[PDB]
C-alpha cells in the first residue's frame, strides 16, 4: 500500500473523485480552532472548527482505505477539542484516540470498512457545546466501484445555534447552554452563518448539468426537512445509506446525519435549500443558493421573473391587529351552552357523551346524586381532583381524577352544564361562586 | 395536445384517476382567499386558503403535462398571494411568476417532469404566517402508467397552528408569530381544524376494500410520525418517492413533505389517524377517523367494543396529587454522599471518577493542593468559572472550567465530598458558606 | 392449533426465535402496575408499566398466530389501563376491548397479519399522561419464513419523560404534564431510566458476532436520532418496515415506532447508543453500552483507549466568560450604516433591495413623499402596523404592514437609513424620538 496525502476542501467544495482502482494509505492532517466569526450581518460568534471552517473540511477517502488520522489543537485554543467520526468502526468513532489539549497533537489509524457520506464531529466534554459552536463535517467513504461522475458536487452542513442574545442583535454573542438544551435555536444554518451560501456565495451550475449536493446535520439538536425549492430530487440516498429513493421533494436528514440528493438542473435561475420547518429558513437563516445559468426552457418553465420573492426575513415579531375580546356567559341558558362546550372539549374523555362513565372505572355524572347532593364538590373536583373512596347512586368508586386547571367561568359553567343535563337537580354555579372555592 | 380542464376537489376528496393514455394541456383555475372557520368548538380564526378550503383544492395530472397555472387573488383579500408547488422545476415553485395583489390574477406554465404527490403552499412574506394560516394543498402528478385503482381514495394534510390565546380558548384568535418562530403549536390538525374529519365527517370504506391515503404536511414546522390506530400500513411510498416500504405502523412525514400510504381495512370499527407525537393527537387536535362498515371477521379480531376511549382530551394541565419534598443534608457523612451523586452526575466527565482528570487538560482533584489550601476556590469555581493559570501539585494548568448553575446545597455537598475523598483534607463546606461566596 | 404460552421477557432481553414452521393459538397474560422507581441517581418517579418493567415485556409471535391477549390491572394501580398493540388490526388495536380497572382482567383475540417490530402503549386517558409514565413496550411477529439467526439480540425502547422538577433534583418526582404538552423532556432515555443500560447493565458482546437490536421509540412526543458510537448499522429495516436500508450511521425512529438495526461488531471496547439529538445523550440520559470483548484488530481500529470521554454530563447549565456589550450609533453615518443592516434583515422581503417594492402589494419607500413629509409616519407604521388607504408618490395603496416589534435603536436607525437613501429628504430620527412615538 502506497501513502497518500487527503486533500481536504472547505465548503462548499469537494475533494476531487478517488482516482485509484484500489487501497492506499490515507494521511489526514486537520487542526482544531477557536475563532470569532460572523453569524450574521453585524452580529459575531466564537466558531470552534476542524480547519478554520464550519462545517470543517471535506475528507475523501476509498471504502477499504487504511486512515492516519491526525489531530492537532491550535495552542490559542482554550479548550481541548478530539474527533468522533461516523466512518469509523472502534470505540467513540475515535473520540478516546484523538483526545488533543491545545498546543497538542493525536493520531490514531483506522480502516474505512462501510461506504458512505458520514457526519463526523468533536466529542470533548461539554460535548453539546462543542458540537453546537461548529465542531462538525463530513467524510466521504466511496464504495470500490467509486460513484458516478456528476458536473457539480457540493458540499453542506446545517448547524443549529444558541446565542445569549435574539437572532441579529449585534455584538459578540456568547453560547447559550440553557436555549441549547431545551433546543430552542436563535439561527438554523447551512455551512455557519447567515447568509453564508446566498448571493455571491451561492452554488452555481449551468442548465443541462448533473448536481450531486453533499448534505449534513451536524444538529447538535434539529432534524433537517430539506428541500430545494424549484427542484425534485431525482435521486436520494436514503440517510445516507445504499437505499435510493427517487423523486422525492423532501427528506428528513437526522441529526448527526447526511444524505445525498442528485438532480438535472433544467431551468436556469436561483434555486434555495431551505430546512422546510419553514420558520427555520426565511427567519433563523437556513437558506442557501443554487444559481443555474443558461438558456430557457419554456417547454419546462415559462413565467414572469424578477427575484424579488423568497428573501430573507429575520426574526422580528410581525403582529395583525388583534381580533381577540374575551366573552363571558350572561344568563343560565348561556352558561349551560358554554359549559357543553367545556364537557365535550375536556370532560368527556372519562365521563362520555351522555355522562354515564365507564362502570367501575369512571362514575357517571348523569343523574349523580353525589354532584346532585352538593355542586360544590363538582367544583372542588375540578381545582383539586377528586381521589380516594366514594359513593355515587349506592356505587362504590375509588379512582382518581386529576386536578384539571380550568379558569372560574369554564368551572361555573361546565357545572351549570351537567346540573342541567341527564335529569340533574338543575340550578347553576356562577363564577364568583367557583372563585371562593380556590 | 387537446387542452383540460382541471377538476379540483376540496378535502378529504380526490379527483377521479386521470383517463388518458398521452399528455394534455391542463388548465388550473385557482383563487386565494381570507376568511374566518371555526378551528374548534366555540374558537375561530382567520384562515387563508387556496380555493376556500385548507388544506386548499387536490389538483391531478399526469406525468408530462403541459400545465397552464392560473391564480387569481379575491379583492376581499387584505394580502398578496402567490404560489410553490413542488412539482414545478422552475424558480421559486412558481413564486416569482405567481405574484397577485388583492383583485389580480397571475398565469404561469410549467410541464410535470417527475411523478409523485407533491405540496404545494404560499410563498409570499412573511412566508411562515402565509403557511401557519392555511396556505398549503397537494397535487398529484401521476406516473404516465397510472396508479392501481383502489376502492377509496382520501385527502389530508396535517398543519401546526399558532394562536394568541390558548388552545380552546372562545373567540376570534389571531396569528401568534412568536408561538411560531419557536416552533410551540396550539393546535395540530388535519384538514384545518380540530374535529374536521371525526364523527359525521369521518373518512369512510367497506370491509374488504382498498384505501388510499394522499397525506401532506403543510406544517409550518412539525414532523408528523403519522400512525392510524388499529391499522398496519401494507404499502408507504418512502417520503412521497418511488421507493415502497411494507408492514409499517408508523412513517415520518417531512414538514413540506408527503406519503402515500395503502391498506386493506378487514374488520369494521373506527380506526383514527393520529400524529404519534402524541400529545398532538389527543390535546392539540391530530385525531381524523376512518369509520369501517360491514360484517365482524373474527378469525382476524374479536373483542368487546364501545367507542368510549381514545376521545379527544383538550389541552388543559391535569394534575395528580405531588409527592416532592425538599431534601437537604444534615451532617457531614450526608454532606459526602448527596456530594457524591453531585460529582458523578455534573463533575465527572471532566474530572474523572477517581479525581485523577486528564493531564494536561483537565487537572486533578485527587490529592488537590490548590482545593486543599483554600475549599473556597473550589466553591469559586463552580460558582464563577475557573479560567487563567493556575498550578495544581506543582504542575501548571491553563484550562476553561465553565461557570455552572448548582446551587448552594449542592456546591456545598459536591466539595464537602472531594476533600474527604482521594486523600484531601477533609472538612466540610455549608451551604450558607456558598451563599456568601455569592 | 396448539396452544402455547407466550414466553416475556423483561428488557434488555429478547424471547427465543420462534421454533414452529407452522401457526399457533399463542396465550399471553400481561398485568399493568404502578409503582415507584429509580429515574437517575437519587429521583424517584412514579412508573407506570407492562409487567413491571419500562419498557413493558417483550412479545414474540409468528405472522397469522391466533393470540389470546389477556391483561390483568393490580388491585394497587389507582388508575384504569388497557392496551393498543400495533401489531393488531382492529379498533383501537385492543384499546376499546382491554379496558382494566383495579383488580379487573380483560381479554381479547386477535390473528396478527403483519410481520415486523411493533409498539404497544396504553390507551387510557389521559393518553400521554399513561404512555409518559412507562406504558410503552414492543411486540415481533416473525415473518412466516423466520429472521436470520443472530448472535445477541437485544431489545430498547426510547422515552421522553417529563417531571415537575428539574433533571438531577432529588426526591420524589411527580409527572408535569405542562412539560409534556409543550414536547420539552426533562430526561430521555432508554429502558426506564438515567445509566438504565451503563456499565454493569449494559448490553454485551464478543469480538465477531452479529447483533440485533429491536429498537422502539415510546414517545410519548420526541424523534429518536439513532445511532450507536463508533459502529455503523450494517443493516436498518426503515422504519421497522420490509425496506432495508445498509451502511447507514444515524436513523429516524417515529415517535409510537421501532426500527431494526443490525451490525457484526469486530473491535472490542465500548460501543454507545445515543439519541443524536445530542444534547438528549449527554445531558438528559439518552446513552446506553455495548460492550464487546476480544482481541483487538489493528488493522480495524489501532488508537490509545481510556475511557474518560464521552461521559455522562448531566443537565446544569454551563456558561463561558460572556463576551457581549451593547452598541449605540453615535452619529448620523453611524445611524445609516446600522439602519442598513435592520433595512436588509427585516423590510427588504418586501420593500425590496432598492425601496421599490412591488407595485400594486408593497409601496416604494425610495422617494416615498408618504415619509418624507413626515418621518413619524415610518416609525409609526413599524412600531402599530400599517393598514388601509394610503397615497404614496399620488399612486393609492390599500396594503397591510404588520406590527414589527423592533426596538427604538433598531427603528430610529432604520428610518434614518431610509431617509438619507434613494433621493429621500435626509435628516435623522433618534432613539429618544421613537421611545416617545411609542
Ligand atoms: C372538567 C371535566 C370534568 C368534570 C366536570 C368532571 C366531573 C366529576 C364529578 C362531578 C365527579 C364526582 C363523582 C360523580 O359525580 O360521578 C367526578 C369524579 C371522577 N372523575 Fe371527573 N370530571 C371531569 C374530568 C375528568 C377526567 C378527564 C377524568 C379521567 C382522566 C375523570 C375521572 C374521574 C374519576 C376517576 C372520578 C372518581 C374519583 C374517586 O373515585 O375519588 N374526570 N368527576
Ligand atoms: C461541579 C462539578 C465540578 C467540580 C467540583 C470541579 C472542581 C474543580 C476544582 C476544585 C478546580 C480547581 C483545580 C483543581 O483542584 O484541580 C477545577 C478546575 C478545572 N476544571 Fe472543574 N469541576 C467541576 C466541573 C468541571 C467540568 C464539567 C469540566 C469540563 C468541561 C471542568 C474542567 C476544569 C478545568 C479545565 C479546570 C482548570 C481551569 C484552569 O486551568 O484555570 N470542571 N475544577
Ligand atoms: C422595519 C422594516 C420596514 C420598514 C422600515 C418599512 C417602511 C414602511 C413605510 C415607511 C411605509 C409607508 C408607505 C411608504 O412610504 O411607502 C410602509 C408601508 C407598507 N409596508 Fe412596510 N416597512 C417595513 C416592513 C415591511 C414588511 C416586512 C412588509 C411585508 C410583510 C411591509 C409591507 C408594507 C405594506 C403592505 C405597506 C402599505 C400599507 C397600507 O397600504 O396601508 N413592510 N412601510
Ligand atoms: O496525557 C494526556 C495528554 O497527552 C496528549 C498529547 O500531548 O494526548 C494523549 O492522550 C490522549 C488521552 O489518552 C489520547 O487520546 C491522545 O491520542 C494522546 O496524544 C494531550 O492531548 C493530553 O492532554
Ligand atoms: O406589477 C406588479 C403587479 O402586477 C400583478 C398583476 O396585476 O402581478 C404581476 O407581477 C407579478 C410580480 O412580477 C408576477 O408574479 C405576476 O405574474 C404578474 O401578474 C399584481 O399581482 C402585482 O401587484
Ligand atoms: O363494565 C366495565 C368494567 O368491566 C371491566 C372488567 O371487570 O372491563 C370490561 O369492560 C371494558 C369496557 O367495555 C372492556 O374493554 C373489557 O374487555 C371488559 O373486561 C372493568 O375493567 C371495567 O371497569
Ligand atoms: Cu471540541
Ligand atoms: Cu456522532
Ligand atoms: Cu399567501
Ligand atoms: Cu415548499
Ligand atoms: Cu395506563
Ligand atoms: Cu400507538
Amino acid at each position: 500500500l502506497k501513502t497518500e496525502q487527503a486533500i481536504l476542501t472547505p465548503p462548499p467544495m469537494v475533494p476531487p473523485a478517488i482516482n485509484r482502482d484500489h487501497s492506499a494509505k490515507v494521511v489526514i492532517n486537520l487542526e482544531t480552532r477557536e475563532q470569532v466569526g460572523r453569524i450574521a450581518d453585524g452580529v459575531e460568534y466564537v466558531f470552534w472548527s476542524f480547519g478554520e471552517t464550519v462545517p470543517g473540511s471535506f475528507i475523501r477517502v476509498r471504502e477499504g482505505d487504511e486512515i492516519e488520522f491526525n489531530l492537532s489543537n491550535h495552542p490559542s485554543s482554550k479548550m481541548p477539542h478530539n474527533i468522533d467520526l461516523h466512518a469509523v468502526t472502534g470505540p467513540g468513532g475515535g473520540a478516546e484516540s484523538s483526545f488533543t489539549a491545545p498546543g497538542h497533537t493525536s493520531t490514531f489509524n483506522f480502516k474505512a470498512l462501510n461506504p458512505g457520506l458520514y457526519i463526523y464531529h468533536c466529542a470533548t466534554a461539554p460535548v453539546g457545546m462543542h458540537i453546537a459552536n461548529g465542531m462538525y463535517g463530513l467524510i466521504l467513504v466511496e464504495p470500490k466501484e467509486g460513484l458516478a461522475p456528476v458536473d457539480r458536487e457540493y458540499y453542506l452542513v446545517q448547524g443549529d445555534f444558541y446565542t445569549k442574545g435574539e437572532f441579529g442583535e449585534a455584538g459578540l454573542q456568547p453560547f447559550d447552554m440553557a436555549k441549547a438544551i431545551d433546543e430552542d435555536a436563535d439561527y438554523v444554518v447551512f455551512n455557519g452563518s447567515v447568509g453564508s451560501t446566498t448571493d455571491e456565495n451561492s452554488l452555481t451550475a449551468k442548465v443541462g448539468e448533473t448536481v450531486r449536493l453533499y448534505i449534513g446535520n451536524g444538529g447538535p439538536n434539529l432534524v433537517s426537512s430539506f428541500h430545494v425549492i424549484g427542484e425534485i430530487f431525482d435521486t436520494v440516498y436514503v440517510e445516507g445509506g445504499s437505499l435510493k429513493n427517487h423523486n422525492v421533494q423532501t427528506t428528513l436528514i437526522p441529526a448527526g446525519g447526511a444524505a445525498i440528493v442528485e438532480f438535472k438542473v433544467e431551468v436556469p435561475g436561483t434555486f434555495i435549500l431551505v430546512d422546510h420547518s419553514i420558520f427555520r429558513a426565511f427567519n433563523k437563516g437556513a437558506l442557501a443558493m443554487l444559481k443555474v445559468e443558461g438558456p430557457d426552457d419554456h417547454s419546462i418553465f415559462t413565467g414572469k421573473t424578477a427575484e424579488n420573492v423568497y428573501l430573507p426575513e429575520g426574526s422580528a415579531i410581525q403582529s395583525l391587529d388583534n381580533t381577540f375580546t374575551k366573552i363571558t356567559a350572561n344568563n343560565k341558558d348561556e352558561q349551560i351552552r358554554f359549559g357543553q362546550r367545556v364537557y365535550e372539549a375536556n370532560c368527556m374523555a372519562c365521563h362520555q357523551a351522555n355522562g354515564e362513565g365507564i362502570p367501575g372505572a369512571f362514575p357517571p355524572l348523569a343523574k349523580s346524586d353525589y354532584l346532585n347532593n352538593n355542586p360544590l364538590l363538582g367544583v372542588n373536583a375540578i381545582i383539586k381532583g377528586l381521589s380516594g373512596p366514594i359513593k355515587v347512586n349506592n356505587v362504590n368508586y375509588n379512582g382518581v381524577m386529576p386536578a384539571m386547571n380550568l379558569n372560574d367561568e369554564d368551572i361555573a359553567n361546565v357545572i351549570t352544564f351537567v346540573l342541567n343535563n341527564w335529569d340533574n337537580a338543575g340550578g347553576k354555579v356562577s363564577a364568583e361562586q367557583v372563585a371562593k372555592q380556590r
